[PDB]
Protein backbone atom coordinates (compact mmCIF):
# COMPACT_ATOMS: atom_id res chain seq x y z
CA UNK A 1 0.00 0.00 0.00
CA UNK A 2 0.81 3.72 -0.13
CA UNK A 3 -1.53 5.29 2.46
CA UNK A 4 1.16 6.55 4.89
CA UNK A 5 3.33 8.00 2.02
CA UNK A 6 0.22 9.69 0.55
CA UNK A 7 -0.60 11.21 3.94
CA UNK A 8 3.00 12.55 4.22
CA UNK A 9 2.80 13.99 0.69
CA UNK A 10 -0.60 15.59 1.35
CA UNK A 11 0.77 17.31 4.48
CA UNK A 12 3.87 18.75 2.65
CA UNK A 13 1.62 19.76 -0.23
CA UNK A 14 -0.66 21.79 2.05
CA UNK A 15 2.27 23.25 4.03
CA UNK A 16 3.72 24.54 0.71
CA UNK A 17 0.30 25.91 -0.35
CA UNK A 18 0.18 28.14 2.74
CA UNK A 19 3.54 29.65 1.67
CA UNK A 20 2.11 30.19 -1.87
CA UNK A 21 -1.02 31.84 -0.39
CA UNK A 22 1.09 34.30 1.63
CA UNK A 23 3.21 35.12 -1.44
CA UNK A 24 0.11 35.76 -3.61
CA UNK A 25 -1.45 38.01 -0.94
CA UNK A 26 1.82 40.04 -0.93
CA UNK A 27 1.31 41.15 -4.53
CA UNK A 28 -1.53 43.39 -3.27
CA UNK A 29 -0.78 43.72 0.51
CA UNK A 30 2.26 45.32 2.31
CA UNK A 31 3.80 45.30 5.95
CA UNK A 32 1.13 43.04 7.47
CA UNK A 33 2.58 39.57 8.14
CA UNK A 34 1.11 39.55 11.65
CA UNK A 35 -2.48 40.28 10.58
CA UNK A 36 -2.43 37.79 7.71
CA UNK A 37 -0.92 35.06 9.88
CA UNK A 38 -3.75 35.54 12.48
CA UNK A 39 -6.44 35.60 9.77
CA UNK A 40 -5.03 32.33 8.43
CA UNK A 41 -4.95 30.71 11.85
CA UNK A 42 -8.61 31.80 12.24
CA UNK A 43 -9.92 30.42 8.98
CA UNK A 44 -7.99 27.15 9.34
CA UNK A 45 -9.02 26.51 13.00
CA UNK A 46 -12.60 27.79 12.80
CA UNK A 47 -12.06 30.57 15.32
CA UNK A 48 -13.36 34.15 15.19
CA UNK A 49 -11.38 37.34 15.76
CA UNK A 50 -12.27 40.57 17.46
CA UNK A 51 -10.30 43.69 16.39
CA UNK A 52 -10.06 46.82 18.56
CA UNK A 53 -10.10 49.77 16.09
CA UNK A 54 -11.83 49.99 12.64
CA UNK A 55 -9.51 48.49 9.90
CA UNK A 56 -8.24 50.95 7.28
CA UNK A 57 -7.87 50.46 3.53
CA UNK A 58 -4.66 48.39 3.86
CA UNK A 59 -6.25 45.96 6.43
CA UNK A 60 -9.61 45.52 4.61
CA UNK A 61 -7.75 45.06 1.30
CA UNK A 62 -5.72 42.42 3.14
CA UNK A 63 -8.91 40.53 4.18
CA UNK A 64 -10.53 40.67 0.72
CA UNK A 65 -7.24 39.64 -0.97
CA UNK A 66 -6.71 36.66 1.40
CA UNK A 67 -10.28 35.50 0.70
CA UNK A 68 -9.66 35.64 -3.08
CA UNK A 69 -6.41 33.68 -2.85
CA UNK A 70 -8.27 30.95 -0.83
CA UNK A 71 -11.48 30.63 -3.02
CA UNK A 72 -13.59 31.99 -0.12
CA UNK A 73 -16.57 34.38 -0.30
CA UNK A 74 -16.16 37.68 1.62
CA UNK A 75 -18.96 40.00 2.84
CA UNK A 76 -18.64 43.24 4.83
CA UNK A 77 -21.62 44.00 7.09
CA UNK A 78 -21.81 47.56 8.37
CA UNK A 79 -23.37 47.41 11.88
CA UNK A 80 -25.69 50.36 12.53
CA UNK A 81 -28.17 51.30 15.32
CA UNK A 82 -31.20 50.44 13.12
CA UNK A 83 -29.84 47.02 12.07
CA UNK A 84 -32.26 44.24 13.00
CA UNK A 85 -31.29 40.68 13.92
CA UNK A 86 -33.25 39.55 10.84
CA UNK A 87 -31.14 41.85 8.58
CA UNK A 88 -28.04 39.66 9.42
CA UNK A 89 -29.79 36.34 8.76
CA UNK A 90 -31.96 37.05 5.67
CA UNK A 91 -32.44 39.48 2.73
CA UNK A 92 -35.89 40.26 1.31
CA UNK A 93 -35.75 40.13 -2.49
CA UNK A 94 -38.27 40.04 -5.30
CA UNK A 95 -37.69 36.79 -7.21
CA UNK A 96 -38.66 37.58 -10.83
CA UNK A 97 -38.98 33.86 -11.82
CA UNK A 98 -41.46 33.10 -8.99
CA UNK A 99 -43.14 36.57 -9.11
CA UNK A 100 -43.36 37.09 -5.33
CA UNK A 101 -41.36 38.41 -2.35
CA UNK A 102 -39.15 35.84 -0.56
CA UNK A 103 -36.30 35.92 1.98
CA UNK A 104 -32.99 34.53 0.70
CA UNK A 105 -29.94 33.71 2.78
CA UNK A 106 -28.72 36.96 4.37
CA UNK A 107 -25.25 38.54 4.61
CA UNK A 108 -23.93 36.18 7.33
CA UNK A 109 -23.91 33.33 4.79
CA UNK A 110 -20.35 33.91 3.64
CA UNK A 111 -16.95 32.49 4.54
CA UNK A 112 -15.24 35.67 5.75
CA UNK A 113 -17.56 38.15 7.43
CA UNK A 114 -16.21 41.58 8.36
CA UNK A 115 -18.69 42.66 11.02
CA UNK A 116 -17.70 46.33 11.14
CA UNK A 117 -18.35 48.39 14.25
CA UNK A 118 -20.48 45.78 16.07
CA UNK A 119 -20.60 48.24 18.97
CA UNK A 120 -22.89 50.50 16.80
CA UNK A 121 -25.80 48.00 16.93
CA UNK A 122 -28.08 47.06 19.86
CA UNK A 123 -27.21 44.08 22.09
CA UNK A 124 -29.92 41.92 20.42
CA UNK A 125 -28.15 42.27 17.07
CA UNK A 126 -24.82 41.46 18.71
CA UNK A 127 -26.48 38.37 20.28
CA UNK A 128 -27.71 37.30 16.82
CA UNK A 129 -24.13 37.46 15.46
CA UNK A 130 -22.72 35.50 18.40
CA UNK A 131 -25.51 32.87 18.00
CA UNK A 132 -24.37 32.29 14.38
CA UNK A 133 -20.78 31.93 15.59
CA UNK A 134 -21.80 29.54 18.37
CA UNK A 135 -24.46 27.42 16.60
CA UNK A 136 -23.11 27.52 12.97
CA UNK A 137 -26.77 27.53 11.74
CA UNK A 138 -29.82 29.80 11.70
CA UNK A 139 -33.57 29.47 10.99
CA UNK A 140 -34.87 31.59 8.13
CA UNK A 141 -38.47 31.64 9.40
CA UNK A 142 -39.51 27.98 9.09
CA UNK A 143 -36.51 25.83 7.99
CA UNK A 144 -32.98 25.84 9.49
CA UNK A 145 -29.93 26.35 7.27
CA UNK A 146 -26.33 25.64 8.29
CA UNK A 147 -23.78 28.46 7.77
CA UNK A 148 -20.98 27.93 5.23
CA UNK A 149 -17.84 26.01 6.08
CA UNK A 150 -15.31 27.57 6.73
CA UNK A 151 -16.91 30.55 8.49
CA UNK A 152 -14.83 33.34 10.09
CA UNK A 153 -16.30 36.42 11.72
CA UNK A 154 -13.87 39.30 11.98
CA UNK A 155 -15.76 41.69 14.27
CA UNK A 156 -14.43 45.22 14.78
CA UNK A 157 -15.20 47.72 17.50
CA UNK A 158 -14.36 51.44 17.40
CA UNK A 159 -13.03 52.23 20.92
CA UNK A 160 -13.63 56.03 20.77
CA UNK A 161 -17.15 56.09 19.33
CA UNK A 162 -18.38 59.59 20.35
CA UNK A 163 -21.96 58.70 19.21
CA UNK A 164 -24.22 55.90 20.59
CA UNK A 165 -22.20 52.79 21.46
CA UNK A 166 -22.91 49.40 23.08
CA UNK A 167 -19.51 47.70 23.59
CA UNK A 168 -19.51 43.91 23.81
CA UNK A 169 -19.45 42.71 27.42
CA UNK A 170 -16.84 40.16 28.54
CA UNK A 171 -19.01 37.00 28.45
CA UNK A 172 -19.47 37.93 24.78
CA UNK A 173 -15.85 38.86 23.97
CA UNK A 174 -14.94 35.33 25.36
CA UNK A 175 -16.55 33.80 22.23
CA UNK A 176 -13.70 35.17 20.09
CA UNK A 177 -10.53 33.06 19.79
CA UNK A 178 -8.33 36.20 19.72
CA UNK A 179 -8.63 39.89 20.40
CA UNK A 180 -6.14 42.01 18.36
CA UNK A 181 -5.46 45.71 18.91
CA UNK A 182 -4.96 47.49 15.55
CA UNK A 183 -2.10 49.87 14.98
CA UNK A 184 -1.09 52.12 12.06
CA UNK A 185 1.47 50.92 9.55
CA UNK A 186 5.01 52.20 9.65
CA UNK A 187 5.79 55.05 7.20
CA UNK A 188 7.66 52.85 4.71
CA UNK A 189 4.76 50.41 4.44
CA UNK A 190 2.24 53.22 4.13
CA UNK A 191 4.29 54.77 1.37
CA UNK A 192 4.25 51.48 -0.60
CA UNK A 193 0.46 51.02 -0.05
CA UNK A 194 -0.14 54.55 -1.34
CA UNK A 195 2.01 53.82 -4.37
CA UNK A 196 0.16 50.67 -5.26
CA UNK A 197 -3.39 51.72 -4.50
CA UNK A 198 -3.11 55.26 -5.94
CA UNK A 199 -2.48 53.76 -9.37
CA UNK A 200 -5.89 53.66 -10.99
CA UNK A 201 -4.81 50.67 -13.15
CA UNK A 202 -3.49 48.65 -10.21
CA UNK A 203 -4.38 44.97 -10.73
CA UNK A 204 -6.14 43.56 -7.64
CA UNK A 205 -7.03 40.21 -9.30
CA UNK A 206 -4.96 37.57 -7.50
CA UNK A 207 -4.97 33.91 -8.45
CA UNK A 208 -6.87 31.30 -6.41
CA UNK A 209 -3.98 29.37 -4.78
CA UNK A 210 -6.23 26.90 -2.92
CA UNK A 211 -9.89 25.80 -3.34
CA UNK A 212 -12.53 25.96 -0.59
CA UNK A 213 -12.11 22.13 -0.28
CA UNK A 214 -8.32 22.53 0.19
CA UNK A 215 -9.03 24.92 3.08
CA UNK A 216 -11.10 22.17 4.77
CA UNK A 217 -8.25 19.69 4.10
CA UNK A 218 -5.71 22.11 5.66
CA UNK A 219 -7.90 22.27 8.81
CA UNK A 220 -7.91 18.45 8.94
CA UNK A 221 -4.08 18.42 8.48
CA UNK A 222 -3.65 20.89 11.38
CA UNK A 223 -5.93 18.70 13.52
CA UNK A 224 -3.43 15.79 13.08
CA UNK A 225 -0.47 17.76 14.50
CA UNK A 226 0.61 16.13 17.76
CA UNK A 227 0.93 17.77 21.18
CA UNK A 228 2.76 16.06 24.05
CA UNK A 229 1.15 15.43 27.42
CA UNK A 230 3.71 17.81 28.89
CA UNK A 231 2.52 20.66 26.62
CA UNK A 232 -1.16 19.77 27.09
CA UNK A 233 -0.65 20.07 30.90
CA UNK A 234 1.26 23.35 30.30
CA UNK A 235 -1.74 24.86 28.55
CA UNK A 236 -3.95 23.82 31.49
CA UNK A 237 -1.47 25.33 34.00
CA UNK A 238 -1.32 28.66 32.11
CA UNK A 239 -5.14 28.84 32.19
CA UNK A 240 -5.23 27.93 35.90
CA UNK A 241 -2.57 30.58 36.70
CA UNK A 242 -5.07 33.23 35.49
CA UNK A 243 -7.74 31.81 37.91
CA UNK A 244 -5.63 31.08 41.01
CA UNK A 245 -2.53 33.24 40.57
CA UNK A 246 -1.63 33.37 44.29
CA UNK A 247 -1.24 29.59 44.19
CA UNK A 248 1.55 30.03 41.54
CA UNK A 249 3.34 32.62 43.75
CA UNK A 250 1.71 35.55 41.91
CA UNK A 251 0.11 37.28 44.95
CA UNK A 252 0.17 40.71 43.24
CA UNK A 253 -1.70 39.42 40.20
CA UNK A 254 -4.36 37.91 42.47
CA UNK A 255 -4.96 41.52 43.63
CA UNK A 256 -5.37 42.83 40.04
CA UNK A 257 -7.53 40.06 38.52
CA UNK A 258 -11.31 39.89 39.06
CA UNK A 259 -11.58 36.56 37.24
CA UNK A 260 -9.53 34.40 34.87
CA UNK A 261 -9.86 32.58 31.59
CA UNK A 262 -12.57 30.14 30.61
CA UNK A 263 -12.11 26.64 29.21
CA UNK A 264 -12.39 28.24 25.75
CA UNK A 265 -8.89 29.66 26.27
CA UNK A 266 -7.47 26.15 26.69
CA UNK A 267 -9.18 24.86 23.52
CA UNK A 268 -7.99 27.84 21.46
CA UNK A 269 -4.44 27.57 22.83
CA UNK A 270 -4.42 23.92 21.73
CA UNK A 271 -5.86 24.42 18.23
CA UNK A 272 -3.80 27.56 17.59
CA UNK A 273 -0.56 25.93 18.81
CA UNK A 274 -1.15 23.18 16.25
CA UNK A 275 -1.76 25.72 13.45
CA UNK A 276 1.51 27.56 14.40
CA UNK A 277 3.38 24.24 14.31
CA UNK A 278 1.92 23.42 10.87
CA UNK A 279 2.78 26.91 9.57
CA UNK A 280 6.39 26.35 10.78
CA UNK A 281 6.58 23.03 8.87
CA UNK A 282 6.28 20.73 11.87
CA UNK A 283 3.70 18.07 12.75
CA UNK A 284 4.37 18.39 16.50
CA UNK A 285 3.91 21.37 18.86
CA UNK A 286 6.80 23.16 20.63
CA UNK A 287 6.49 25.43 23.67
CA UNK A 288 7.27 28.50 21.49
CA UNK A 289 4.08 27.79 19.45
CA UNK A 290 2.01 28.23 22.63
CA UNK A 291 3.95 31.26 23.92
CA UNK A 292 3.74 33.14 20.59
CA UNK A 293 -0.08 33.16 20.75
CA UNK A 294 -0.74 33.33 24.50
CA UNK A 295 -1.29 37.11 24.60
CA UNK A 296 -3.68 37.14 21.62
CA UNK A 297 -5.77 34.32 23.15
CA UNK A 298 -5.65 35.47 26.79
CA UNK A 299 -5.65 39.29 26.78
CA UNK A 300 -9.45 39.58 26.59
CA UNK A 301 -10.08 36.53 28.87
CA UNK A 302 -8.45 37.95 32.00
CA UNK A 303 -10.81 40.51 33.57
CA UNK A 304 -9.18 43.09 35.82
CA UNK A 305 -10.83 44.77 38.77
CA UNK A 306 -11.77 48.49 38.65
CA UNK A 307 -8.79 49.46 40.89
CA UNK A 308 -6.18 47.67 38.72
CA UNK A 309 -7.52 49.39 35.56
CA UNK A 310 -7.26 52.86 37.18
CA UNK A 311 -3.68 52.10 38.31
CA UNK A 312 -2.69 51.37 34.61
CA UNK A 313 -2.25 47.59 34.90
CA UNK A 314 -2.53 45.75 31.56
CA UNK A 315 -3.37 42.11 30.87
CA UNK A 316 -0.15 42.20 28.75
CA UNK A 317 2.06 42.60 31.82
CA UNK A 318 0.07 39.89 33.62
CA UNK A 319 0.38 37.39 30.73
CA UNK A 320 4.18 38.10 30.49
CA UNK A 321 4.53 37.42 34.23
CA UNK A 322 2.58 34.15 33.98
CA UNK A 323 4.75 33.05 31.04
CA UNK A 324 7.91 33.72 33.10
CA UNK A 325 6.53 31.81 36.14
CA UNK A 326 4.71 28.64 34.90
CA UNK A 327 7.03 25.65 34.27
CA UNK A 328 6.75 22.72 31.85
CA UNK A 329 6.91 19.15 33.25
CA UNK A 330 9.53 16.96 31.40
Amino acid sequence: GMELKSAEEKSLYYRNKIKEVIDEVGKVVVGQKYMINRLLIGICTGGHILLEGVPGLAKTLSVNTLAKTMDLDFHRIQFTPDLLPSDLIGTMIYNQHKGNFEVKKGPVFSNFILADEVNRSPAKVQSALLECMQEKQVTIGDTTYPLDNPFLVLATQNPVEQEGTYPLPEAQVDRFMMKIHLTYLDKESELEVMRRVSNMNFNYQVQKIVSKNDVLEIRNEINKVTISESLEKYIIELVFATRFPAEYGLEAEASYILYGASTRAAINLNRVAKAMAFFNNRDYVLPEDIKEVAYDILNHRIILNYEAEAEGISTRQIIETILRKVNITK
